[PDB]
């Protein structure tokens, strides 16, 4: 026969225990998600795999914020950068040999370096013409590697490759993202965005078969987005909480005792 | 002619319960978003309302990794998919009227399975050819639909169309985001990126004033984007914090008390 | 000679101390982002840069949901909004004059209102000919500012260009994203989607030497996207943490001593 204010407090830290076993729950179910940007001076050169089918690689070179209108639009020019070819066995299926050809990319950003390409596809019967190219972060880090056809067959799982058509100047800006997950993995990735040009074809008309590829890569600006994932549920806080709750919850139980031994 | 550290005390603890204040209530008008990707093997088939004016659907065809090239560029090819057709009427301005071809999207993603379409159009007046098209999560969730207009009228509002030109291959990349609206609406929408590439017109020059929509419709990867609010302001937390900051006030001015009695 | 639970009740102090201190220092290293999206009937007016090299604008007007078919293709048209021209210098090379024609963007999204514009080039040795633009926020901002020159260079560092190519029409869909810095800067910044529809020139040969450039411009959607930081390490609410696990770590002491006197 007292207050029996003790069922009370006994049904507050249940309930309190209860949502907050719920709360942690469901934040630890659901990650927030932080990004930051790291502003770089000087990318590392990256890799450029171009997949042409039989289209040769007339021209090549490392620009700045200008092109200089094309001496010649259509014939063999001048390759003046660091190229090499490769040779391996597609992923998805194994009945097939890609050949890639492997260009160093743009290093400055201050400057805005340029890599400007161009091929050309004499004859074939395809009607819609276009060249694949893939991107991977370093050059460097490809040419000192004990298996390149491994390494590539990582690359085409590790990055997603897109392509460019014939008959345009595709200016492709690209920037990198690093994604830190939670294991540790700091997963490189490109995101590329283009802008596709229409080219005024002024050649003569006996050549005007062969068909024209036009690429640009550049950074479209010196900062690469790190995305990481934050665990909002802390096992400690948690704990604290409950710790913080369960003492007031016996303080006003003494209380509430005190109230009872002084008028009730 | 005391201490009188309770004025302290109390000012403190005023503090304390007004920053508590401040920051929840501006936790709960911000907040935060989470994003998770969950993994796909196939998805459901979605549908393609395609909008074309006057042009007709020469073909049509379930294709996969690759598009063997086309035998006929601007004959009527074949039709092999389930397509519908719908008639209603424009949310916007009830005065138009709008015909819908709708087709029933790639399933497969393992298979790289794509949804090759090809339009004729004969003649017109329009400087701008294009067709638009719209997304929408389930085709079988449209078939069973007791109004099929109101289906429609209601995928204009919940989803965004785009369109396609003539004279290119359009190579829409399509993927799910589900956002999880704070009422639990779990609303769905499409993100897609696309891939404009010639046309080489090696049609007779009689035929060449008809103009030819080619569209090829995939999923990009086999994972659909979740994103979700999390409300970072509990407030039951906030009850267990200001609890413990009060004990601690209240065990700090009884050691100030014993304090007093021992020394001051 | 007795339980000597307090060496394991300030190792566990030590430790609690040291996990919070690493995850408000691991807190304040990485903040969240949080999204939001405001609602707005009317866009204020935005400033279109054009930068035109030798190409002259043959129209420009404010369209609807729909545009007309053109009248005359490729000869001078009416101008048909405001429109200002300024002349400044790079930011990035001193050495480089910039003339920019300014246009009065679209306001209403509720009726969807276009800007249209159309310029003509007319003999250009470029083989890859495009027109550069800049959007920024508030045309009105831009007529009564003291430096015109300086605003614009001001322009270029806040905002980022795009262009539209030739032979094209270029609807880009712009949409508003104010990112709250830390400081309260409260940047403004643009995004667009654009697409590329092909010109069907059916003017005579003997002006197709000309090159045209469409481009259409609107809002793609009335929601401005509010994108902000959020500290979640909180002092204060770490200061609560540790007093209520010190006073638990206290009166668990208490309660060992009480144990110790009562049976131990």
């Amino acid at each position: 026969l007292l207050i029996f204010i003790y069922l009370l407090l006994m049904a507050v830290a249940v309930f309190l225990v209860y949502q907050t076993i719920m709360d942690f729950r469901e934040k630890l179910k659901h990650p927030v998600m932080s990004v930051s940007y790291k502003e770089v001076d000087r990318y590392d050169a990256p890799g450029i795999a171009l997949y042409p089918g039989q289209a040769q690689l007339l021209s090549c070179k490392h620009y700045y914020e200008v092109i200089p209108p094309l001496r010649s639009p259509g014939q063999p020019g001048d390759v003046n950068c660091t190229t090499q070819r490769v040779n391996y066995t597609d992923p998805f299926s194994n009945q097939t040999l890609k050949s890639a050809l492997i260009v160093r990319g743009p290093r400055e950003v201050q400057k805005r370096e340029l890599v400007f390409l161009q091929f050309r596809l004499n004859q074939s019967s395809e009607d819609f013409s276009a060249i694949d190219y893939l991107l991977f972060s370093s050059f460097q880090e490809f040419l000192q590697s004990p298996d390149r056809a491994g390494f590539m067959q990582a690359c085409e799982s590790a990055y997603s490759s897109w392509k460019f058509s014939g008959g345009f100047r595709t200016w492709v800006k690209m920037s990198l993202v690093e994604t830190k997950e939670e294991d540790g993995r700091e997963a490189v990735e490109f995101r590329q965005e283009t802008s596709v040009v229409n080219y005024i074809d002024q050649r003569p008309a006996a050549e005007k078969s062969a068909q024209l590829f036009f690429v640009v890569f550049e950074w479209k600006d010196p900062f690469i987005q790190k995305v990481q994932d934050i665990i909002t549920a802390n096992p400690w806080n948690t704990i604290a909480l409950l710790c913080g709750a369960f003492l007031a919850l016996f303080k006003a139980a003494e209380f509430a005792k005190l109230s009872v031994k002084w008028m009730a």
